[PDB]
């Protein structure tokens, strides 16, 4: 029983100050503190990938920290709707000889694209699947925005990062402390932007960002303001009062698809979901679980995507302990 050659045999290519020694599957390598990163083509998967070399990551405590967190964090969070770790390998064949770690990542407009309800609800479904998986691995994104989401021509969506002010939730703006559903506010902002064709809350500065929120959604409840630090409450109380604009005025029927009788029902569904995500008070904001079960979204629901279990929940060593810990993480990828 001969072993797979493209997956087990290495070639070297010189890049800057370092020999890149990679599996034969990774071809046409081109360069693009953490380490050197080459773009490549994975001939097995038939996709573009980024190959990152970490040289002697165990040789420094601070480098070891970075390396060990990145390996365990990226392993926790692999999902079809997240830019994921595809492969980890080392050319070296024993703990004693172990020097280098290679990480392989997937290498990767639609705002202003004319979408129908089918495509919009699918993009939103996929965003929510990606956020749920992150939350289940104990990661809150906190920084969701159009410029860290990619869509393929077939409307397959992936989130690029998981560690501007337009997409940040009120509780973050006012520094109240936050839970998972900060990410729901961001989804609301992106959904609003997709439909309305502009940034929903476009503050000229950090002070104006709050003004844009209350101007459109209205002054928040006594309960929300009671939860603020007294100095923050005092500012928020002294703002002019706003009643809020009805979501039928902010997001009229005619800016959603209106062709069929199905479109009319889906527009009410879309606006209903939007009215439950763009809620100032996070205690009253829809959760990711409830959003995935919302009639607008749940037509796409597949346990394999929505309940895709994370391999583990993400939460001072000697040089030789760090080395051993990193190497065992590489050996899990066979």
């Amino acid at each position: 029983m001969s072993k797979s050659k493209v997956d087990n045999q290495f070639y070297s290519v010189e890049v800057a100050d370092s020999t890149f020694t990679v599996l034969k599957r990774y071809q046409q390598l081109k360069p693009i503190a953490q380490g050197i990163v080459c773009a490549a083509f994975d001939t097995v998967l038939g996709i573009n990938v980024a190959v990152k070399k970490l040289s002697r990551p165990f040789q420094n405590q601070t480098h070891a920290k970075r390396a060990y967190r990145e390996l365990v964090l990226l392993k926790c969070v692999n999902h079809k709707n997240i830019i994921s770790l595809l492969n980890v390998f080392t050319p070296q064949k024993t703990l004693e000889e172990f020097q280098d770690v290679y990480l392989v990542m997937e290498l990767m407009q639609v705002i202003h694209m004319e979408l129908d309800h089918e495509r919009m609800s699918y993009l939103l479904y996929q965003m929510l699947c990606g956020i749920k998986h992150l939350h289940s691995a104990g990661i809150i994104h906190r920084d969701l925005k159009p410029s860290n989401i990619v869509v393929k021509s077939d409307c397959t969506l992936k989130i690029l990062d998981f560690g501007t002010r337009y997409y940040r939730a009120p509780e973050v703006i006012l520094g109240m402390g936050y839970a998972a559903n900060v990410d729901i506010w961001s989804v609301g902002c992106i959904m609003g932007e997709l439909v309305k064709g502009c940034v929903i809350f476009q503050g000229t500065d950090h002070i104006d960002q709050w003004n844009k929120v209350i101007e459109q959604l209205g002054t928040p409840s006594a309960e929300f303001m009671a939860a603020l630090q007294p100095t923050v409450r005092n500012y928020v109380e002294n703002r002019p009062k706003y009643p809020g604009i009805k979501f039928e005025e902010l997001f009229p029927d005619w800016i959603f698809p209106s062709e069929s009788e199905r479109d009319k029902i889906k527009t009410s569904q879309a606006r209903d979901l939007l009215s439950k995500m763009l809620v100032i008070d996070p205690d009253k904001r829809i959760s990711v679980d409830e959003a995935l079960r919302h009639p607008y979204i749940t037509v796409w629901y597949d346990p394999a995507e929505a309940e895709a279990p994370p391999p583990q929940i993400y939460d001072e060593h000697a040089i030789e302990e760090w080395k051993e810990l990193i190497y065992k993480e590489v050996m899990d990828w066979e």
